[PDB]
């Protein structure tokens, strides 16, 4: 299962900033057993105003509660979570 | 790269229609060289009114375009635009 952020930050918000908060979201990973893997990316289009997309793995649509009511994910939250002014969250099976 | 739809179908729209939409976006993968793959899916969580999810690889931004102006791909919106009310488009490399 794929949990899916699509996310823009505030404009205060440096370069700087956005890629330690991305460096600290990856290294989740390690710490939350629920998290398999982290990729994420910044739009280059400009088609739409969200910027980023991180996409996340899952074993199943079960386990995302478990990373979601996790310490460190919560501690994320505690964190961070001044620096997005709006996210979009998706939870799928990629299928053909 | 990643080329990522984001999308709301119309509410006339039926499960089988959107099956048969996605069939057939899957397979222009056949059809248009610059596609390599084609992953989708639906949101099970529904936190947000976006249902859907499409991920298409390319080698490359500049290939993006190649897909775009393709008439197999202008031929599929002819068909099938009248089936979403509304959609998000991303360009990103997926990195760590
Ligand atoms: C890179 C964004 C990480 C935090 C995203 C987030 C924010 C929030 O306010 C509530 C959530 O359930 C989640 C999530 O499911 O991951
Ligand atoms: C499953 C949706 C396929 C069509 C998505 C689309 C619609 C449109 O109106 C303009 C576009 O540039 C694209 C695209 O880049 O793929």
């Amino acid at each position: 299962v794929k949990h899916l952020i699509v996310l823009k930050f505030k404009d205060e918000i440096t370069e700087a900033q956005k890629e330690e908060f991305f460096k600290t979201y990856v290294n989740l990973v390690n710490i939350i057993p629920a998290m398999k893997d982290v990729y994420w990316g910044k739009d280059v289009t400009q088609k739409n105003g969200y910027t980023h997309i991180v996409e996340v793995t899952f074993e199943s649509v079960e386990t995302i509660q478990d990373y979601i009511i996790h310490p460190a994910h919560v501690g994320f939250g505690d964190v961070y979570r001044s620096f997005w002014e709006k996210l979009l969250i998706f939870d799928y099976t990629p299928r053909k």
